[PDB]
């Protein structure tokens, strides 16, 4: 079953000399895409990018990696993204924020759709991913929101509560970090926030807990799935390496069970894992090979 | 006698291989003050920064060049232009250079040289910056040199641009133009047809330059052309500015000009044209004295 991604995809460029920069693929719903593709899984990403150099740049590392970009629509009266690292943002109406509900494409029953609460912060891409959602429950889909939060890029914070929950009631999985349950809910102990979403609507959570694992939140209960230990480098790109991981396994069958998301989250955690073990983000994502010479040490 | 430019400095991201940026100092005002310092002579840039990295970096570029920076302020609240070359990326949307204003402008004195392209008149408190300051450089006896830079696509509604150039060759003791420029400007297939269109507006001197040709001077006396040196293209981003560079810092070593300093000038100004065309970056070859005499031989 194929596996639909949408949201954002940019360049970072980070130094190299005193007079160059080296231009990184970046993006969470680009990442992810990637993660599942570079898993030999299925994997379209739905989106907009600038016809710039770095759009072009872009949509070239997705077809090296095999994410299928026929629903990614390079316009030319629209910028790529562009960020400076040392972390700065040079390009604000952002390209990544046009894509829309008419970018989407037709959805078939088993598929899965997903989305962060990054592609819910501008309005254009809000709709997309809103209706996105919706057509693929229509169509016997399935949904898995990703709040991935990022205040600083909210213009009216006041706006994430709702998005948040209106998303949570599409979704067939959400994923959320210990830290964004506290963001989320006030509590200073995430496990106090645990049935936040729950709440808002979704009976299967899976909160990421760093080292910790996983832990899943389903309506019969919790269940705790720790993480292999390894000698953390870089944590970057991890939690989207996770959800690649986790969405790679989940398409492997038409329904979902208890058996298939328990490995799926053994998976997460591996690719979790390897990209955090090396340095960069897109750069730690591990294909089929490198991620069971990691498991089995 | 004092070169003052006023205008947009940027960072020019130069595509080295299928991966990397090359970082290189760029704005068209800033490229033309680099050079006549470069050269020798006095230059102050008269602008406007974001206290960010581009910003910080730029002036310190103008520092190691020789360019005065005293009226040259740095806005922690503005971004600092960053484009990417091809022809023109755009990332900064508004852009650090657009805030300059009349009280930014430094008091002028009898015999300097003002310079100003329609890149500073894009946006709404540069305009005025620009437009004010050619207008006291006036008023004190100094010179205006007016390059038409033309760059219709970072405007509102190009209906503007005829207006403010005749408001500028207006207030122009010399108008710059390129071959390019003037059909663009005064409809038509061939520039000749509109060699007259800014001495039309109110500019007695015209100086259109021709690509590897060279330029013709345009006064009274009659039509004049100057062959630009016999030299192999590697990037001609910055020939033009490096064109008027060398122009205002021949202009500069007299009180007075006319066809004798005028005529040294334009030679000068394809010298510098030339060699500016030999290097990746706006502002990477622009000579030293010592070379532009190893160059004109
Ligand atoms: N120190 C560590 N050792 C082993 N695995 C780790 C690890 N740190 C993180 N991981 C793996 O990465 C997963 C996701 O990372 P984490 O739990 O820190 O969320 P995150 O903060 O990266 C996502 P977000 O950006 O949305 O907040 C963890 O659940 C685990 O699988
Ligand atoms: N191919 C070439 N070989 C040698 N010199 C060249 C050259 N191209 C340009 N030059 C030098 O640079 C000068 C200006 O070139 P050109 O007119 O193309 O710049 P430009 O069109 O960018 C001006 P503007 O900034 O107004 O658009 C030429 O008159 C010549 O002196
Ligand atoms: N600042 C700017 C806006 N659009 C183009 N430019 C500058 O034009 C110069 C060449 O004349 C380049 O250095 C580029 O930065
Ligand atoms: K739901
Ligand atoms: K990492
Ligand atoms: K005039
Ligand atoms: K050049
Ligand atoms: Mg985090
Ligand atoms: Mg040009």
């Amino acid at each position: 079953n194929k596996v639909w991604v949408i949201g954002d995809a940019s360049v970072d460029l980070v130094p190299e000399k005193q007079n160059s920069y080296l231009k990184c693929p970046g993006g969470a719903s680009a990442n992810v895409g990637v993660c599942v593709a570079r898993l030999g899984g299925e994997c379209g990403f739905i989106g907009c990018l600038g016809d710039d150099d770095a759009g072009r740049f872009l949509r070239q590392v997705f077809q090296d990696n095999g994410v299928d970009v026929t629903f990614l629509r390079l316009d030319a009266d629209l910028t790529s993204a562009v960020l400076i690292v040392n972390f700065t943002y040079l390009v604000h109406p952002g390209a990544d924020t046009y894509v829309s509900p008419q970018d989407l494409p037709p959805f078939r029953q088993y598929e899965w759709f997903y989305f962060s609460s990054i592609g819910l912060t501008d309005r254009p891409a809000r709709e997309a991913c809103l209706e996105g959602a919706r057509r693929m429950r229509e169509a016997g889909g399935y949904v898995l929101f990703d709040v991935n939060l990022r205040s600083k890029m909210w213009g009216n914070t006041d706006e994430i509560p709702e998005l948040i929950a209106r998303s949570a009631a599409l979704a067939s999985i959400c994923k959320v970090s210990a830290d964004e349950l506290c963001q989320l809910s006030g509590a200073s102990h995430w496990q106090d926030a645990r049935y936040y979403l729950r709440d808002l609507g979704c009976d299967t959570t899976i909160i990421s807990l760093g080292a910790d694992g996983a832990l899943l939140i389903t309506a019969e209960g919790e269940f705790h799935f720790p993480a292999p230990r390894v000698d953390v480098v870089d944590t970057t790109g991890a939690g989207d390496a996770f959800v690649g991981g986790l969405l790679f396994t989940l398409s492997r069958a038409n329904c979902w069970d208890h058996a298939l998301l328990a490995e799926a989250i053994s998976n997460a955690n591996a690719c979790g894992a390897m990209a955090v073990t090396a340095k960069g983000a897109m750069t730690a994502l591990p294909f089929p090979d490198q991620l069971n010479t990691f498991l089995s040490s």
